[PDB]
RNA sequence: CACAUUGCGCCCGCCGGUAUUCCGGCGGGCAUGCCUGUUCGAGCGUCAUUUCAACCAUCAAGCCCUGGGCUUGUGUUGGGGACCCGCGGCUGCUCGCGGGCCCUGA
């Protein structure tokens, strides 16, 4: 790779995104819930990794976590749902009382598997939950049972797949619930929410969201370059031999080649 | 029960006479309509009965630079939208695998 031309790939895209959003709508009626700054801010950007062989033999519904120098979810209007195994009442008190105030506001709701498996069975119920929140996380004890309880409303879109977390301190839920020390859970949850995700789909194309169109091109370039180093070093088999074109994609724009 | 005669039935117990069987006597009870409840029933009066449940890993195994992190545990309803792509065939049009956006009651 190279930084300078990858960087020149960056502001080449945001320039096209900025002019696309600022362009007036031809039919003459504007959007009542869309500001030209807001639409640019909400527009994500993706890097599309192409290979010459499968990343995985089959679909992997537990995504991989790649830490970034600049975390992704930092907007104020981000609501997060946490899924647990122990009594959700315990985590509700844990959320309410012993918990930082900045990341309380980003918590939407916490629900155990039992309440998840009872209320959200119908497809509308899991679609209502799917649309209401932005990102989801679940304890590794339960992440295996989530595909059945959530259906294809979560594991076909592939965008809002839940993120695994480890509430392993080292049976009657009502007796006692093993739990990690609270101050380092909130470090883990903050770590998990801001970590980019890679979906080990069977195909030879993996798209990763590494920022938005309101980010500075240099900070976006730093985010993309560390994903490129990490992802090839850990996930794709055969490392550099299996890797191929690296396209930067806008959700409504074209692709920007970067050949490795 | 009987014009009521100090006569005669049925049930439980007792007493005195040779007494488990006989005799006599004594004590407690046995009318009708109706109400509340109890228990025992009757009815080709009506109904239900061949059970749509729960039941993956609410943690295990292996590791590393000894305490945090890592890997494996394959688990998804269907359909539609002159929308934006990656990769393979197709001389080509196009078709397949996988994505991003949107809609819909299992």
């Amino acid at each position: 790779v190279d930084p300078d031309q990858t960087l020149k790939a960056c502001k080449a895209l945001l320039a096209h995104i900025k002019k696309a959003a600022a362009a007036p709508r031809p039919d003459g009626k504007q959007n009542l819930l869309a500001d030209e700054e807001s639409t640019v801010a909400e527009t994500p950007i993706w890097l599309t990794l192409t290979t010459k062989k499968h990343i995985h033999d089959s679909h992997r519904l537990q995504p991989g976590k790649i830490i970034l120098p600049h975390p992704l979810n930092t907007s104020e209007e981000i609501s997060v749902c946490l899924i647990t195994a122990d009594p959700q009442r315990f985590y509700k008190n844990a959320v309410a009382d012993e918990f930082p105030e900045d990341l309380r506001a980003k918590i939407g709701r916490v629900i155990d598997i039992s309440h998840l498996k009872a209320k959200f069975k119908a497809y509308e119920a899991q679609r209502k939950l799917f649309s209401e929140h932005d990102v989801f996380l679940a304890d590794t004890r339960i992440i295996n049972r989530l595909p059945k309880a959530l259906g294809k409303t979560f594991y076909k879109t592939t965008t809002k797949r839940p993120i695994p977390v480890v509430l392993m301190a080292q049976r009657d839920p009502l007796e006692n619930a093993n739990a990690r020390p609270i101050p380092e859970i909130v470090a883990e949850i903050r770590k998990a929410i801001g970590a980019a995700l890679v979906h080990l789909s069977p195909s030879t194309n993996t798209a990763i969201k590494v920022g938005y169109a309101n980010w500075e091109p240099e900070k976006l370039a730093a985010n993309i370059e560390t994903v490129i180093r990490e992802l090839v070093e850990r996930f794709v088999p055969q490392k550099w031999q299996n890797v191929r074109n690296f396209y930067v994609k806008g959700p409504e724009t074209a692709a920007l080649p970067i050949y490795q």
